[PDB]
DNA sequence: ACAACCTCCTTAGTACATGCAACCATTATCACCGCCAGAGGTAAAATAGTCAACACGCACGGTGTTAGATATTTATCCCTTGCGGTGATAGATT
């Protein structure tokens, strides 16, 4: 599962087609999920971002 | 006939390794003093010379003027700043 195996939700390109994330092995599997991306410039913890 | 063995005899052979800092004393003991050496002293003359005199003659340094350089002043010029517009990067793919 891997960068071909993507699909573009909106704006962002993707300087990391190497990032291979997890495996399938029959011929009728599937997988789907949405990922959310963000860009700032600075941190919060996952579980301190608070309001 | 000797052999080593029992006992405590004494002897004496050794005592690991690397490095830095400190300074170099104690003795008493007649060396006599007699002789004379070449050998210390110094006067007078060799191996040769001083420095004062009157000359000789020159260099150097300080006072003076000149020279020109420099550091200032002025003002010019360029290279740089910072922001901005939008650049073909980085690197993923063909």
């Amino acid at each position: 599962v891997t960068a071909a195996d993507i699909t573009h939700d909106g704006d962002v390109e993707i300087v990391k087609p190497q990032h291979v994330i997890c495996h399938l092995t029959d011929e009728n599997a599937s997988i789907s999920m949405r990922i959310k991306v963000q860009r700032g410039r600075g941190y919060v913890p996952a579980s301190t971002r608070i309001h």
